[PDB]
């Protein structure tokens, strides 16, 4: 008879399991128990030992992470974790040899390491420190420094510059092992021409004057860092002082320009794949490239070349997706709209072949998401194909030799429970497991990949469940509205016993960026959990125009001009729930983060007339303050000779007027370096000149994402007062 | 039957006038009318154009302000003004030829020129610009630079760096003509070692990037600017290229460490007088130097040293007072603290006299607030003596010759409108106009100085009277609490036909920072108007212990303990309210801006449980972060050494928890360069981290004034609802 408190919530009260694991090969896999790492048998529960409780108490509790040498003869102990951005950070690095039993402590690796990895076959590990990489051959043996160009803001190596950290790639790393791992490839990355953004840090209160953090980054329309691809024989190092690595250059149909490095992708040991992307992404092109073992260089051919394009908007969901070459590397699956704009898996051959590049085997409207694995006779993938929802996910597996042998593998499993699916082969997809993550509480299995016989049931949330008996939790209906003769799929927690005759107050929850899926199948414990089972109010999402993944059709229309079809819908949206009878008309809102936030303020700025109050938490005001590569993959340049009128056409200063008729809650972090905060001043200014009175508040040193644990509380907590005081709730 | 609207605050709808005059001679002034410069001769209303609605239209509306130079025959017109800091600021200039009849045009005046000011005789003019001082011995004749060590943020010849403007001199100016006009002393400061802070400036929305500004900035024990003073000869600048300055320096017993230049006062000539301090103001010493016609340089005799200290606190109210020569500068009349305490006046004689270097001219419980001229034979000077009333200004008049004939010459005139004068002697104290900002409206009249004989009334605000006729102002009561057996004197804006036997809601307004007062017979229209007139609230102001000119028992009582005596005082005075009946204990609060915002902060967190709600405006939150002028003038050094602990202990981050039983609303300025936003962060993130929700606001762009028109009235709608929410008022 209890409801599911914001408490709950804020203190993590019923906890939600999984079972992430580490294939260590194509049957065992290494799993973390009470700070134990087991090694595990697929087939047989059979486990065992790996490391101890022990070892990691050695560096006490600052133990950050993990990782364990793929001849499983080394582990890489992470501690002292210092965050910075959204996957960077540096961190100080120990060997634990296994065999020997011991740390090892002769040629110790620096202590303020930005980035380390294991190869792919034995014991090399490659690191950058200072903006430089260096490379240990073994554990024991000392440092081989690779680069000396390595500078803080200026020139990376190796690891990411901002932009392309957060992007580009989605992590940190910029470097490449090769298969055998004879080379190791790399990006550098020159942000000498690019803008400084400079905010304040006020740090403890002792800190008497406060610190400027300045980072160069290029906010639409401004120069960008430049790149250089570089692979270097890490055979050699043991006889020469210095090696000289070989610098692969872009291909010509890139270079007359600004153009940013794609991905990356080991094909054999003496084949390496690399996309490249025009400034304006509507071009891309996927070199193949051979290593000339006579004259020691790298060549990719014109005629290994691959050209991606699009007539409607720009490449891939959020890039170019990724290629998967064949054991011989002689042919590669990659996803790719097909001619109905659907993104799709097709063939292609290592040489670029006159429009027919491709071979599709997959049709329909429906979207692969992922390709899983790759087989020498199956392609593992995960779509939303089943029962047509575009928010579900499932696990499937074509017979390459035979495009008819396709078949789901977790559609049956548990329809009711599990309607979205995560997966994780071995090795060599002799197992797989699975990761309910679907409707119900999350459910993980694993199987044996031949029948997909469920050898045993990994993790269950039995604890979980036991628990929320006690507790009366909101329902969740995914289902589609119809707009224009189109399906628009949404979702809505609906507080505990939902009565379809009352009138509940409804919270529109916003993303709805490009390519964004707000409605969906997965089960969740957050704010709306509370918001529901406490306040019992409906949140509820809706992916309008722009959105997820159902076809370029829908995903494109928003293409050159954010803050327009995207934002209506979601009004439309509103509206239509509306007219499902169960909403107290006078009592709507809507909020939501970045992306969402500024739809929040578009949305509350329209004078629509339909929402009562909102809240906006690091919301872009204007396109022109947003970084480059996110912003004009979909809004062009900010040059009159491109799209400038667009985006000044969607600003949100320019409704301050309209903002009369509500109330707002504009929240931001004094640290974010993401979504610079001078666009929320920007945004309080316009309103301060209009003369509207709202609500603020901003957060000291708190990230884009204002969670450090006291702040996270305090912002949901402040924003729970503003809904209660505005539904006249409290 | 028509309240006092916050719209008639906002709007300036009542205009209160006044009458500022400009004494160009012992018998004639100047007065601004409809644009039009008129000579007015005080005896007969006689008046007469000086200069005309025109004139000034040619620089079209942008200009700024006049100065005529003393001989009459010359109009500096201002124009193009652009602010910096309290005072500071950049402006271009002409020079209209009043004989020639047109805007001189030949040797201009720099477009951007930092400060201008003629000389005190003909019309010589010295003005700095970029940094470096400038002279023309006449407005056709060109200029001849004086310095040319100028240098933006590092070395500052005849203007004041930051915090010599805010703290030492109330001004930008740091030039000094002396009378005759042969030499040109000024000051010249190294902001070299001073550390910098550097706040972000957005401007209008257009700006893709944020610009940064730094200041050299002194906080609590940084390093400070140092000075230098020097006097040019102006009269040889036609036979030379470059001339000379010859520097004073100052006293031994100064030079030991870090010091101030605290005053400059041209006594003859050939004499002139100099202030310094010691950074702790604990010491201070004025020397009399005088002109070496033989080896053309000045001495500074310590015989002619004269010392003044203070073992209770600081020098004068916030630096020593002013000195005022004979005409043959044989003796000075000078405020300094009597035997009890008391800010009185006394007689110095050149020379230094062995502990008798003064003779007090007045004595009292009571103090002299300022010397307002000294003739041959009186000393006219304004006191808060009257009817005992601390808060009271009345201009008073003693014969030197005999300091039995000493005479109120303001107390009978109205005493029931006015009790709070404002004096202004024409250049000799032949005739004398008085300011009656008094309990009732301003009344202007100026007197004949023989007989005292009223010639007429310049302003009396009967236009604004007949408007404030149709509607209902609140009152003002201005008394006293007795606490420890002392008077403490207090002042409430009670609303219109106030019936001491209801009940109202009570805000306390403040300061109660070192020498303040909120409790004054000054006649005012602001917010506080409107709260008790239209929202019925009782707005009521304090002054405890550290405030007022009631003596140093009273004002040093705070020393080195900030954020002590004076917030339990202010608390002590809640409570004193709340037992003479008519208050609301359940609907009490407090505000207040800066010093004051302090108070707010800690008292809210003091857990008193007096106060239900307060807003603190561009607060400090602890001593480290304010200037060292200011707060080490009270505080001390923030070392071990010296008083650390004390600043520590005055907190207000210290105070989170207590704030749990408060509503707060913390609003900041962006640009504030005075209090730096870095104590309204440093407030928040200790709230956010004590798990207390509260409501912020900040304002983009805007000073520590907040005084932007859009921004002020924003501001202050915003706190009018957050009181009326918190009182259960709108
Ligand atoms: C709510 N929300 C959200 O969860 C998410 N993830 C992403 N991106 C995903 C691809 C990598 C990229 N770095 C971030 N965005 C895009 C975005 C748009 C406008 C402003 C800021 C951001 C940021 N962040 C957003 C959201 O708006």
């Amino acid at each position: 008879r209890r409801t599911y408190t914001l408490a709950d919530y804020l203190k993590n009260t019923f906890r939600v399991k999984s079972y992430s694991l580490r294939w260590v090969s194509d049957s065992e896999y290494l799993y973390k128990q009470e700070n134990n790492i087991l090694l595990f048998n697929a087939e047989h529960g059979n486990s065992s030992i790996f490391l101890e409780n022990s070892t990691f108490e050695i560096f006490g509790d600052s133990i950050s992470d993990y990782s364990v040498s793929p001849d499983r003869l080394f582990v890489l102990l992470e501690y002292n974790y210092v965050k910075q951005w959204r996957h960077s950070y540096t961190a100080s690095y120990s060997i634990y040899d296994l065999n020997k039993r011991q740390l090892i402590t002769e040629e110790k690796i620096p202590n303020n390491t930005q980035w380390i990895t294991w190869s792919q076959e034995g014991h090399k590990l490659a690191y950058v420190w200072k903006n430089d990489i260096y490379v240990k051959i073994e554990p024991h043996l000392p440092s081989h420094r690779i680069t000396s160009t390595g500078k803080e803001n200026v020139i990376f190596n190796g690891i990411n510059d901002w932009v392309y950290e957060e992007e580009i790639f989605g992590a940190y790393s910029a470097l490449w092992w090769s298969p055998n791992g004879t080379f190791l490839a790399y990006a550098q990355f020159n942000d000498t021409g690019v803008p400084l953004i400079e905010y304040s840090f006020y740090s403890d209160e002792s800190l008497q004057y406060p610190k400027t953090v300045w980072i160069p980054y290029p906010k639409a329309g401004a120069v960008n860092p430049t790149v250089k691809f570089f692979i270097v024989n890490t055979d050699s190092l043991s006889s020469t002082t210095t090696t000289i690595p070989m610098q692969i250059t872009a291909p010509a149909s890139v270079t007359t320009g600004d153009h940013y490095l794609c991905d990356v992708a080991w094909v054999s040991e003496d084949r390496i794949s690399l996309q490249w992307l025009r400034r304006i992404q509507n071009y891309s092109v996927m070199a193949i490239c051979d290593y000339d073992k006579t004259t020691l260089v790298w060549n990719c051919p014109t005629t290994q070349e691959h050209i991606e394009t699009s007539a409607t908007g720009w490449c891939g969901r959020f890039r170019p997706a990724e290629p998967h070459f064949t054991s011989d590397g002689s042919s590669f699956y990659k996803i790719v709209s097909d001619k109905d704009g659907y993104k799709h898996i097709c063939q292609f051959q290592k040489d670029r072949k006159p429009e027919q590049v491709c071979t599709f085997i997959t049709k329909g409207a429906w979207e692969v998401i992922s390709i899983e694995a790759l087989t020498s006779d199956y392609l593992y993938y995960i779509s939303n194909e089943y029962k047509e929802m575009p928010g579900g996910r499932n696990l499937y597996k074509i017979q390459l030799t035979d495009h008819t042998n396709k078949k789901c593998l977790s559609c049956d499993l548990n329809p009711e429970r599990c309607q979205y699916y995560s997966v994780s082969l071995s090795k060599e997809a002799k197992y797989y497991q699975l990761g309910c993550r679907g409707p119900g509480l999350p459910l993980y299995t694993l199987h044996r990949s031949t029948d997909q016989k469920e050898l045993r049931v990994l993790e269950d949330n039995s604890a979980l469940d036991k628990m929320l008996q006690d507790v009366q939790m909101p329902s969740k209906k995914l289902d589609f509205i119809v707009l224009n003769e189109t399906r628009f799929w949404y979702q809505m927690i609906l507080p505990p016993h939902f009565d379809k005759s009352k009138k509940y107050p409804l919270l529109i929850d916003v993303y709805a960026g490009p390519c964004s899926q707000k409605a969906d199948a997965a089960f969740r414990l957050n704010w709306a959990t509370y918001l529901a089972s406490t306040e019992n109010i409906i949140v509820a999402s809706f992916d309008g125009r722009g959105s997820g993944y159902q076809g370029d059709k829908i995903m494109h229309a928003i293409n050159k001009r954010l803050g327009t079809l995207e934002v209506e819908d979601q009004i439309e949206a509103a509206r239509q729930f509306l007219k499902m009878g169960f909403v107290d008309s006078k009592r709507v809102a809507i909020w939501g983060w970045s992306y969402g936030g500024y739809v929040t303020s578009m949305v509350l700025g329209s004078g629509s007339g339909v929402f009562k109050c909102g809240i906006a938490v690091a919301p872009v005001s204007r396109w022109e303050y947003y970084d480059s590569v996110y912003t004009e993959r979909y809004m062009g340049l900010p040059t009159p000779e491109d799209n400038l009128d667009h985006y000044r056409n969607s600003t949100v200063m320019s409704r301050a007027e309209n903002f009369k008729q509500v109330e707002y809650l504009l929240i931001h972090g004094t640290a974010d370096d993401n979504v610079h905060f001078q666009q929320s001043a920007q945004i309080s200014k316009a309103l301060v000149d209009a003369g509207v009175d709202f609500q603020a508040m901003w957060y000291t040193d708190e990230d884009h994402g204002i969670a450090s644990s006291t702040a996270h509380q305090h912002i949901y907590s402040h924003m729970s007062h503003f809904l209660q005081q505005c539904f006249s709730l409290r």
